């Protein structure tokens, strides 16, 4: 019923990475680092491994920050999004044909240029809060409805 992601924002003290993708599922937007979840891979492994083929940067140490699931109305599978926060890396990000990462200052974030989903919980990430949420899509631009909740344990 519902496939597994993942989704890696490397968050500083005063700054974010994003990246913008060339084509496909999200393109022309910014948001983190992230994709499918492998058979026999655990969910963290993914998003390590998801981070280093998109940004190029390894990560260190990284933090489980939320679980989101996405709905798209007409689309059979659920998207389980889970995400992580780091804020050790190694390496520069590198700009791919598939992938133009950049930093944003925490006072610029491109909200207009990212998915609507992001401007409701990039809040609690950026206080170090932990959440779950729901979105149900209605195609790639309208956000019909949602729930989103702070929790203790993700």
């Amino acid at each position: 019923a519902s496939r597994l992601y993942t989704l890696v924002l490397v968050l500083q003290p005063q700054r974010v990475l994003l990246g913008m993708k060339k084509r496909g599922f999200g393109a022309g937007r910014w948001n983190g680092f992230g994709g499918k979840v492998q058979e026999g891979e655990t969910i963290e492994d993914g998003a390590r491994r998801e981070l280093q083929e998109e940004s190029g940067l390894t990560v260190d140490a990284l933090h489980k920050v939320g679980q989101i699931v996405f709905e798209f109305v007409g689309e059979p599978e659920l998207m389980d999004v889970h995400v992580f926060c780091t804020d050790s890396i190694q390496g520069t990000p590198v700009e791919s044909d598939e992938m133009r990462p950049c930093w944003f200052q925490l006072d610029q974030i491109p909200f207009k240029d990212m998915w609507p989903d992001n401007s409701y919980w990039f809040p609690l990430l950026l206080q170090k809060k932990k959440f779950h949420g729901y979105f149900k899509f209605q195609g790639q631009d309208t956000i019909l409805d949602y729930t989103l909740r702070e929790v203790d344990t993700v």
